[PDB]
Order: structure tokens, then sequence, then C-alpha cells
């Protein structure tokens, strides 16, 4: 046989490149996943991830309470934190023993898989009682924030998209929903009658994941890197696996 890495008959090499290219392109096909991660960062350095993976479109919807840090199996002062909730839903509305709950997120990162179309991204960043813009009567139920999403590049490939905002002020008390639609450069509408019921089933079939990792390092190591997910850390370092046309 020919010698490795010297000719056009390195079929092992060609197969490796095709395998990676096939995965990249499968993900972008209408058969493929689109994925959404919402990261809530807490002052103790831990990070809650909410993830949903689904065909056609994907979303996550959280309220003020559900974004709060919960240390499973440890003390969370649940009565005091209910009083925090009461005091955040209406000023002077509760009697907790604290001015600022350390269970409040300090920041949010939203990451989409590379198979999203950024023009379809919508976000409802609402107030603490789940209204998009102060009062329902004046609220558009979402903002289209795609122009703010940064490309996560690795080796010149877009491995995902990130929108990051800090919540450093005392009044940054939010509710949050996010939605994105899978790429569809074809004119075949996946939700027109020929395929519409499959999109309804995709709502059933969407797989969700949630966990609180003790720090960003642990998240990078045992979540992001373990499962070939895109990520952008606090030092603006990019994580992901470039696949298209690559060995
Ligand atoms: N493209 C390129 N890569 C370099 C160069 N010097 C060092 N590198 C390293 O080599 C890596 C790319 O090597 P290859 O993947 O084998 O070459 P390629 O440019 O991708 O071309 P292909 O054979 O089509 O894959 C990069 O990740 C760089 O870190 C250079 O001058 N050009
Ligand atoms: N020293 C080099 N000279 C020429 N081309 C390179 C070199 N290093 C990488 N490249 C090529 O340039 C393209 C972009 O790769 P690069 O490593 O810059 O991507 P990146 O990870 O987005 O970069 P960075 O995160 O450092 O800004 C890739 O196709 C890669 O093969
Ligand atoms: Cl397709
Ligand atoms: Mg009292
Ligand atoms: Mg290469």
């Amino acid at each position: 046989a020919d010698v490795a890495g010297t000719s056009n008959r390195d079929f092992r090499g060609r197969e490796q490149r095709l395998y990676n290219s096939e995965q990249y392109n499968y993900n972008n096909s209408l058969n493929g996943e689109v994925s959404l991660w919402v990261y809530a960062y807490y002052s103790d350095g831990s990070v809650l991830v909410r993830n949903c993976n689904s065909q056609y479109k994907v979303g996550i919807s959280e309220c003020f309470k559900s974004l709060k840090e919960v240390r499973v199996g440890q003390n969370n002062d649940p009565y005091d934190e209910q009083e925090v909730n009461n005091g955040v839903y209406y000023p002077n509305g509760g009697e907790p023993t604290k001015f600022h709950s350390n269970a409040k997120p300090r920041a949010i990162q939203i990451i989409f898989s590379p198979s999203v179309n950024v023009h379809t991204i919508k976000m409802a960043k609402g107030n603490s009682v789940s209204i998009p813009k102060d009062y329902l009567q004046r609220s558009h139920p979402w903002e289209a924030t795609g122009v703010k999403y940064r490309k996560i590049h690795v080796d010149g490939e877009i491995v995902g998209y990130s929108h990051y905002f800090e919540l450093p002020h005392e009044y940054n008390s939010i509710s949050l929903s996010v939605s994105g639609v899978h790429k569809n450069p074809s004119s075949y509408n996946v939700a027109a009658p020929h395929n519409i019921m499959d999109v309804f089933q995709s709502c059933d079939l969407a797989l969700k994941f949630s966990n609180r990792y003790w720090c960003e390092l642990e998240l990078i190591n045992h979540y992001i890197s373990a499962y070939a997910y895109p990520y952008l850390d606090i030092n603006n370092h990019k994580y992901g696996v470039p696949l298209n046309g690559r060995q």
C-alpha cells in the first residue's frame, strides 16, 4: 500500500476528514440538533447551566426564582430566601435578614450551537415578576438580540454563538426566556403542513439538562469539554471542536 500522509490514497485520512465534516454538516441539516445553554453565574463562583437540545427550534424559560442558586443537599435558608423573593417582587415587600441575596445571578451567558440562525434569536429579559418591559400593556414579548451575539471561533470555525451580560447592580433582578431557530437555508418550511406535526413532536422530544457546577473550571472540564460543547470563559478564552473539513 501507499505510505501514510504522502498521497491521495490515504483513505484513512480521507475518512477521518469526512467523518468530522459529516458531523458538522449533519448538525446543520434539518435532521440535526439546535442547542441552547443558559449559564447563571453566582458570587461563590459556582455556575448553574440550563440546557435544551431539540430539532427545528429550541428554548429555555426561567423566572426570577428558578435562576437563583440552589445548593442541593446543603442549607439554602429557604424561608429567608422566600422573603428575599417577596422583597424583590415588590420594594419593601418582605422581611429577609439580608440586603442582597448571594443566590442572585451575577451574570448570564447565553450560548447557541453553531446550527442556530442568529436572526431568529429572541430573548425576554423581564423583571422579577416576569413582565418583559415593566408593564404588560407596553411589552413586546421579546427582543431580537442576534446582532449582539459574538461568534465563538476555534481554528477559524464558528463553533457556537455567545451573548453575555453581567447583572452587577442591585436592581438587576430578572426573569429570562430565550429562543432560537435551527438554520434552514432551504425554502422548505419545516412547520408548514407537510411537516408541522413533527415540529410539535419536537416540543415533546426536546431534552433538557440542568446542573450547578462548583466553578467555571469544573464546568469547562466535565461539561463543556467532555461533550464537545462551545464555551467562552471569563478570560475570553474560546472552547469548542472545529470539525468542517478538518481531521
Ligand atoms: N495553516 C497553517 N498552519 C500552521 C502554520 N504554521 C503552523 N501551523 C499549525 O498547523 C495547524 C494546521 O495544520 P494542518 O491542519 O495539517 O494544515 P491545514 O492548513 O489545515 O491544511 P489541510 O491539509 O487542508 O488540513 C494549525 O492549527 C497551526 O497551529 C502555517 O504556516 N499555516
Ligand atoms: N501560524 C499560522 N500561519 C498561518 N495560518 C495559521 C497559523 N496558525 C493557524 N493558522 C490557520 O489559520 C486559520 C485560523 O486559525 P486560528 O488558530 O487563528 O483560529 P482561532 O483559534 O480562531 O485563533 P485565535 O483564537 O488565536 O484568535 C486556521 O485555518 C489555521 O489552520
Ligand atoms: Cl436537511
Ligand atoms: Mg418582623
Ligand atoms: Mg487542516
